[PDB]
């Protein structure tokens, strides 16, 4: 074997990532899936720190759009062993709620849209996934004829953070009242705080990860903690803008 | 049901940081010591979790200061009696490099920028801490005699951000090169891209805990990794400016 071949299960993850090696990635993940307490966490920890190197390299530009192109297909293919494994984990139980999810317009990237998605999938809920490149008005026409109780937007690029901004507004002059949840790798509580949330009256909530989302969902969802959460977030964002000089 | 002593060690530590008990912090720290791979998982883990809660309880007027106070004591001892353990964990040989770190002006927070200091330390870097409420003159005259090679600045609430751009201008001013890095609770990348940075004409990296200075301190001083790192570090700060309406 190869010295690489012989690297921590998680440090050969990584390599794999980085170098887009297909041949080893199941029974790389599988190793790592019986080290973990949660599959989840495999997902956002090597794998995730993997892309992570991946995105730098490429920044650099010590690593051109080709290869971050079959890193992604490993990280596809990463996720993808997974996913049963999340799945077993959901017995019984019906519907908590809705989300129309998608990947705001000029944006194609996804493979974060879904892991949310897989995740509060497993955790009953529905998730209607329009998608990448889906226009604000695509995203309110399902999220009305659906009747969701939450919209997620994920972003990755400069740009898309416009778009968020955008439908936003657009929510708003709809006159929406469910929560709108931001997120992807670009996205930040700062950005979230400063330049989104004042255009909407409904809840607007950053979220820094999959696995966090459910803990927020469950809270834009109870009767009990709803009103509370939302206002402790209202007000912490408050705290930003000051912050950042408003 | 029973007493909260017969939870998750881990549990059981955030409860302790929470009530402020100081009976059972080390036995149930070494508890914990024991089940993580290194000790500044605990400190970075369980740990720092109950701290946040205190700091939620503080902030929503269900917890006062003379309990802050309390929980704060606990923390501390709790990382005391880890220091030893990280100390005997690692030291090469010689040193890497020389970091003058301290809390800034009227700023009296430092459980943070200890641990960021104890870190340092055990991975072969010296480091000259001014302490608490340190003056940028200060800083600076301490960071020129002892011939830094960086300078770490720590602030937790919200008057600091601005004499860490303060002191990001006084080291121009005095047109200091070296590295400056900053850190805290309440310091965010976002923040210290669109208000800390633009300010001095020598790196300025925002680290976002102790574990991961190492991390950034070692490519700030590598001749192979210098200037990549330095040059994707701002481009990514320029960006973010950009994203906010900047
Ligand atoms: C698991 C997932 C890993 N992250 C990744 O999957 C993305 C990795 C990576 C390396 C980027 C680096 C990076 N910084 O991550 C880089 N890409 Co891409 C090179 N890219 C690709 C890949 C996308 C494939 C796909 N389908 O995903 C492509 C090769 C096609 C690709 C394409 C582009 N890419 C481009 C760019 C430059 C970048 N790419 C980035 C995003 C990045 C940040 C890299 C960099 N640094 O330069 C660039 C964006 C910079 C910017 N600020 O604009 C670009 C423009 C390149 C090009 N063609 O030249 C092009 C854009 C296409 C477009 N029209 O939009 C990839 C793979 C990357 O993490 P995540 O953060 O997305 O999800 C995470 C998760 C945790 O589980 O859930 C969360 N979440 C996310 N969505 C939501 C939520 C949470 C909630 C609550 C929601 C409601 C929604 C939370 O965010
Ligand atoms: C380990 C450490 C845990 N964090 C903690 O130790 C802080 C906990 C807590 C609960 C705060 C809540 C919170 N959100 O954390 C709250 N404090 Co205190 C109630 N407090 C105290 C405690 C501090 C004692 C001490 N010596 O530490 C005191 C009771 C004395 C205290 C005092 C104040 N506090 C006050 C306030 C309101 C707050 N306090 C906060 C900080 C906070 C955030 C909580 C809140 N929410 O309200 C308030 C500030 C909000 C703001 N935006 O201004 C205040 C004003 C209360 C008063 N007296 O009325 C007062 C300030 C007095 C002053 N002159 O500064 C405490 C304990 C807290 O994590 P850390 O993030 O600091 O370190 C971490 C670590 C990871 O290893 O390394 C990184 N790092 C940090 N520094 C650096 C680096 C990394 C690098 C690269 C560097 C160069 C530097 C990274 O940040």
């Amino acid at each position: 074997q190869a010295e690489w071949r012989s690297w921590e299960v998680n440090k050969r993850l990584e390599y794999s990532l980085v170098k887009g090696i297909t041949e080893f990635i199941e029974q790389d993940t599988e190793e790592a899936r019986q080290q973990a307490t949660r599959p989840i966490e495999v997902i956002e920890g090597p794998l995730m720190d993997g892309m992570n190197v991946v995105g730098d390299l490429f920044g650099e530009g010590k690593m051109f759009l080709p290869q971050v192109v079959k890193s992604a297909r490993v990280m596809k293919q990463a996720v993808a062993y997974l996913e049963p494994f999340i799945e077993a984990s959901k017995e019984q139980g019906k519907t908590n709620g809705k989300m129309v999810i998608a990947t705001v317009k000029g944006d194609v990237h996804d493979i974060g849209k879904n892991i949310v998605g897989v995740v509060l999938q497993c955790n009953n809920y529905e998730i209607v996934d329009l998608g990448v490149m889906v226009p604000a008005e695509k995203i309110l026409r399902t999220a009305k004829e659906v009747n969701a109780d939450l919209i997620g937007l994920s972003g990755l690029i400069t740009p898309s953070l416009d778009e968020m901004v955008n439908v936003a507004k657009e929510m708003e002059r709809q006159g929406f009242t469910i929560p709108l949840l931001i997120g992807g790798a670009t996205t930040s509580k700062a950005h979230t705080a400063v330049k989104i949330e004042q255009n909407y009256s409904g809840p607007t909530v950053y979220v820094q990860n999959a696995s966090r989302t459910v803990g927020v969902v469950a809270a834009l969802l109870s009767d009990t903690q709803r009103d509370d959460f939302v206002a402790r977030t209202r007000k912490e964002y408050e705290t930003v803008r000051i912050q950042h000089g408003r």
